[PDB]
């Protein structure tokens, strides 16, 4: 019946230490010497970028290299430090010299893409969300990589999951759908019949438990529910 399991965020596949790793040796690149406190910058640059990030949700995709430049071009002219070009590719390093991957995502990967596509889904760029799946060392166990760049719009809009679903050449009933955040992923409150799992690794999200066929606090659990799905 499961012809096809995708992971929408990397939120499925990164832990949140890891995730603050990369982002906290981030800004300590970007800071060099100048006599700023990294852990401050991030505080003040996510909470930017969030904003202006978040006023396009839904509408036409821009990319985010050009909303992060923005971002942190004023957070240099705020502070005074010079700004070495481009955050996407320093984040690639970063991935590279720390990862962050939770220990059983290419455990997982591995078994399931041996039986059905596995694909991933992302809201940002193509480019960089391939290099970044690169350092991670995981970009070659998946299927098809799709992004709200190529599909045109940001999370959420239907023409992701419908573009993902047409690189696997198979309908929403015969494919599982992995997440762990049911409000901010590429389908929004909608799936096109597919078969969900909520990630929620410390069981702290009840309030997206009701709005999820399956929950999930280790990915090898994709493989078992996967399989007596079939």
């Amino acid at each position: 019946m499961i012809r096809a399991v995708f992971f929408d965020s990397l939120g499925t596949l990164i832990s949140v230490e890891g995730a603050y790793k990369i982002h906290v040796k981030e800004m300590e690149e970007v800071l060099g010497d100048y006599p700023l406190n990294p852990r401050t910058l991030w505080d003040e640059f996510d909470k930017l970028f969030k904003e202006a990030f978040s006023n396009y949700a839904g509408k036409p995709y821009r990319p985010a290299r050009f909303i992060l430049e923005e971002v942190m071009r004023k957070l240099a002219e705020k502070y005074g430090f010079k700004y070495p070009g481009n955050l996407q590719e320093i984040g690639v390093r970063m991935a590279r010299r720390y990862g962050g991957l939770y220990p059983e995502v290419v455990e997982v990967l591995k078994s399931l893409k041996g039986k059905y596509h596995v694909g991933v889904i992302l809201n940002w760029d193509t480019e960089n969300a391939t290099a970044f799946l690169d350092a991670l060392g995981i970009k070659d166990l998946f299927d098809s990589i799709t992004t709200s760049e190529e599909a045109g719009f940001a999370y959420p809009h239907p023409r992701i999951l419908e573009l993902a679903l047409k690189k696997a050449g198979v309908k929403g009933e015969k494919a599982v759908y992995v997440g762990d955040n049911p409000v901010k992923d590429a389908g929004g409150s909608k799936n096109l019949g597919m078969t969900s799992i909520l990630l929620d690794r410390k069981g702290e999200k009840r309030e997206f438990w009701d709005k999820a066929d399956f929950r999930v606090s280790d990915l090898r659990e994709v493989i078992k529910i996967v399989d007596e799905l079939n």
